[PDB]
Formats: structure tokens, sequence, C-alpha cells
RNA sequence: CUUAUUUG
């Protein structure tokens, strides 16, 4: 029989695994995330580039493959894996390492890992979610009103600054530091949902980028090199 | 780089 039916043995295999480590994948309306890593180490990820994200993966692979592939390049603190149902499952996931040295090895090891002859497994980092980015903004409105305009929908905001535009054109950029990933996502989501066009102008909501951040920093160091 | 969570 079979060969014309689904294979539940796959999703059953990881169930038999999570039970033997006691991680018990927490569901998110259908998504899944791993946590509560095995003993042999103690601590918590410090402020570091310990963030890593794989992409362009197979739509049929399970975390029972991606997760061990993470625990071998470095200490995993928390992995997460998501898919969609608009017509077909996606294949993308990310993880946070005990330190950036684990995250740096992971990309340099998994990006160069051809899981299949047709799957150039892509990886990335520095998408910490800890910070939010904005573009366009109001015409002349002050930075104080920008925050207030999004403060009731993102009360987790600790600090924000507006200056270092991506260039070459003017228009500044707004860089918000939230209390948590989701805290920035709750605010970020409201802006893409339609809380944008503040002061009747225009806005574009996006996260930090590894190319954006170096350009941000190269001009941010400017006023910071002195008192 | 062939780049993602807010969610399907």
């Amino acid at each position: 029989g079979a060969m014309e039916r689904v294979n539940p043995e796959n999703k059953a295999a990881l169930e038999a695994w999570v039970r033997e480590t006691g991680i018990r994948l927490v569901q998110v309306n259908g998504q899944r995330k791993y946590g509560g890593p095995p003993p042999g180490w103690v601590g918590s990820p410090p402020p570091a580039g310990s963030e890593v994200f794989i992409g362009r993966l197979p739509q049929d692979v399970y975390e029972h493959q991606l997760i061990p592939l993470f625990q071998r390049v470095g200490r995993l603190y928390e992995f997460r894996l998501m898919m969609t149902f608009s017509g077909l499952n996606r294949g993308f996931a990310y993880a946070r390492y005990s330190s950036r040295r684990g995250a740096q090895a992971a990309i340099a090891t998994l990006h160069n890992h051809p899981l299949r002859p047709s799957c150039p497994l892509l990886v990335c980092r520095s998408t910490e979610k800890c910070e939010l980015s904005v573009d366009g903004l109001p015409p002349n409105l002050t930075r104080s009103a920008l925050l207030l305009a999004l403060q009731p929908l993102g009360p987790g905001l600790q600090e924000a600054r507006l200056l270092p535009s991506p260039g070459p054109a003017p228009g500044q950029i707004a860089l918000l530091k939230f209390s948590s990933h989701r805290a920035a996502a709750m605010a970020k989501k409201a802006l893409v949902e339609g809380q944008s066009h503040l002061c009747g102008e225009q806005v574009a909501v996006e996260w930090l980028k590894p190319d954006l951040k170096q350009r941000l920093r190269q001009q941010l160091v400017g006023p910071f090199l002195r008192s």
C-alpha cells in the first residue's frame, strides 16, 4: 500500500524525539518552536550577534534535521520553524546561539551545506529584532511626535533616534529600540496594518539590515567620535 | 549574498 498517501512517520519521529529531551515543541496556531536545551551548560545569551536564520529550505523537512544541525555548530538556546498554508508550506527558520561565536560558525557551516543537490541552503544573521527601522516619515514633524504617534501601539519602546538616513537622498531614518522582539513586532505590525502615513505623509516599515546597519554606523560614529 | 518572524 501507500506510495500514494502522506507519511505521518515523519512528524511522529520528531514527537518521539521531543519527548526524550523534554522540550515539547510549543505550538503557535500551527507553527512550532524548540526550547529548553539539554544539560551540560548553564547561562543565557548576552548582548551579541548570536542570531542566525536559514532559508530556501525544503518545504517538507522537519526541525528533527535543522535543529541537530544547529546543536552541532554551537550551543542552541532557542530554535523556531515556520510554514504557511496559502497554497503550500514555506521553509524558513531561525535560532539564537549561546554566543555570537556559535552563530558565526553556524552560517559559515550551514550556508556551505548543500542539504540537497537542489537546495543551496541560505543563512543569515544580525536580524536581532531588538531594533526597528522607518523611512519616508512626516515632512517636518518632530521626533517627539513620531514616537508618541506609535507609543500607544508600542509601549515597549525604550528609546528612539532619527537622523542616519540610508542615503543618498535625505529624509532621515528612525531607529527604535524596543524591550523585546515581539514588542517591536506589535508596533511594526500596526504600521504595515495601516497606522502608517503619519501626519498624512508617508512611511515604510522595515527591520535592520546587515548593509543598512554598517551605513547607519559609519555616519553615527560621526557625532560620537567626540563630546 | 540566492534573506524572516507580526502569520499564514
